[PDB]
């Protein structure tokens, strides 16, 4: 339909996981995926508030700051530690529904 590969939820690893450190801003996910993916360049109307609405159901994800949100000269979103390995799991490769829930 459109984003068939990449979830939001394991789109955000790879732009998270495969970014600097593991952490991304809302504009950070977003200019991350297009950087790697030739799909997000031209369209942009849908997955925008999703990653946002993702990062929040997504289990393997959360804040780079403590729990109450602080921006400053560096505050994004980043994906759990011991949910790495895991996630990026589905990041390295495509989306795969064999047996991971």
């Amino acid at each position: 339909e459109s984003k068939p590969p990449y979830s939001y939820a394991q789109l955000i690893v790879q732009a998270i996981s495969s970014a600097q450190d593991r952490q991304l801003t809302l504009s950070g996910i977003y200019a991350h995926i297009t950087k790697h993916y030739p799909y997000y360049r031209t369209a942009d109307k849908g997955w925008q508030n999703s990653i946002r609405h993702n990062l929040s159901l997504n289990r393997y994800f959360i804040k780079v700051p403590r729990s109450q949100e602080e921006p400053g000269k560096g505050s994004f979103w980043r994906i759990d530690p011991a949910s790495e390995a895991k996630l990026v799991e589905q990041a390295f490769r495509k989306r795969r529904q064999r047996g991971v829930s």
